[PDB]
């Protein structure tokens, strides 16, 4: 079983890779069209360490209440993934969008890392 911080770094983390099919090939490889078309994704073009980095910065309430949420100093470039009318599982169609913006992620363990992905601002 992956640990709670292994799982942020499949479903968030992409520093290597993009292309409007980018999407449609990261939520597949990533397993996370397995069992059902996740709604909505978001990776991270940024190095593990600037997102790790990212919990000793701006402390902010979470969406759902907790208070270990934190946002990143500098923009970040991202990419939204958000699934399409015509989906459908098993065939799972995704809407690629590129952008650069602030992270909010949740945090937590020893060492404190990043666990989920709140949102962007």
């Amino acid at each position: 079983k992956e640990t709670a911080a292994a799982k942020f770094e499949r479903q968030h983390m992409d520093s290597s890779t993009s292309s409007s099919n980018y999407c449609n090939q990261m939520m597949k490889s990533r397993n996370l069209t397995k069992d059902r078309c996740k709604p909505v994704n978001t990776f991270v073009h940024e190095s593990l360490a600037d997102v790790q980095a990212v919990c000793s910065q701006k402390n902010v309430a979470c969406k759902n209440g907790q208070t270990n949420c934190y946002q990143s100093y500098s923009t970040m470039s991202i990419t939204d993934c958000r699934e399409t009318g015509s989906s459908k599982y098993p065939n799972c169609a995704y809407k690629t969008t590129q952008a650069n913006k602030h992270i909010i992620v949740a945090c937590e363990g020893n060492p404190y890392v990043p666990v989920h992905f709140d949102a962007s601002v």
